[PDB]
Order: C-alpha cells, then structure tokens, then sequence
C-alpha cells in the first residue's frame, strides 16, 4: 500500500507515534518519505546482507527475522514480512523500540541526512489531524 502524506500522518498518530520519544509527527512522516516513499512494500538489500523492510525500512540485522541474515537478532519479535503489511501496526510498534534504543531517530540514517534540523512540520501541514 502506498499511503498518501496526510493519510500516513493520521495512521501514525492513531498508533501513538506523534511526539513519541519527543519526535513530532512530521519527523516520522519525513523519515517514511525518504525511506520508502510511503510504500509499505518497500524492501532494500544492504551490503552486509541484511535487508530493510517497510515504510520505515526496518533492518533485519537487529529488529526482525527474515531467515537469511546470519548472526542477526529479532528484537521486535516479528517476521520481517509483517513490516510490509498495509496495516502499519507492526512497523510502528517496532519503530518505537528502535527510537528508544539510545540514539533517537538517528538510527534512521536518512532521517539524520534529510529530515533532522529541517522544517519537518511541512510534512503534516494542511492535514486534518
Ligand atoms: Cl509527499
Ligand atoms: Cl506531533
Ligand atoms: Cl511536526
Ligand atoms: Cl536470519
Ligand atoms: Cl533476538
Ligand atoms: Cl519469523
Ligand atoms: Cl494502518
Ligand atoms: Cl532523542
Ligand atoms: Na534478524
């Protein structure tokens, strides 16, 4: 499922992500934009052999099980395929664990490089929320 911008903002808010660990909703929408272009089915292999999954490109090295990432963990206790659903519940719950891990949203390299310090409120501007 390819979300619209305001549609995804609303779904993220309904699942408790707005201001989670102090990160406003626009930060989360911005990260989703540049990780997946709002596509829940996005996957992207990494050089180390892990794979990133879903709207927030959650990585199999630490966070989900895909059966082909040697030496990895599954700290969200989910199959990585759950992160591709049209229902974003699994991605949101796992992102809450990731953003709590110590470095905040810097865990998402694209958030640091393309969202951090910018006018992230633009990503929710105009939305009925
Ligand atoms: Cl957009
Ligand atoms: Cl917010
Ligand atoms: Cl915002
Ligand atoms: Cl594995
Ligand atoms: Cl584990
Ligand atoms: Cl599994
Ligand atoms: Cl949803
Ligand atoms: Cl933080
Ligand atoms: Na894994």
């Amino acid at each position: 499922k390819v979300f619209g911008r305001c549609e995804l903002a609303a779904a993220m808010k309904r699942h408790g992500l707005d201001n989670y660990r102090g990160y406003s909703l626009g930060n989360w929408v911005c990260a989703a934009k540049f990780e997946s272009n709002f596509n829940t089915q996005a996957t992207n292999r990494n050089t180390d052999g892990s794979t990133d999954y879903g709207i927030l490109q959650i990585n199999s090295r630490w966070w989900c099980n895909d059966g082909r990432t040697p030496g990895s963990r599954n700290l969200c206790n989910i199959p990585c395929s759950a992160l591709l659903s049209s229902d974003i519940t699994a991605s949101v719950n796992c992102a809450k664990k990731i953003v709590s891990d110590g470095n905040g949203m810097n865990a998402w390299v694209a958030w640091r490089n393309r969202c951090k310090g910018t006018d992230v409120q633009a990503w929710i501007r105009g939305c009925r929320l």
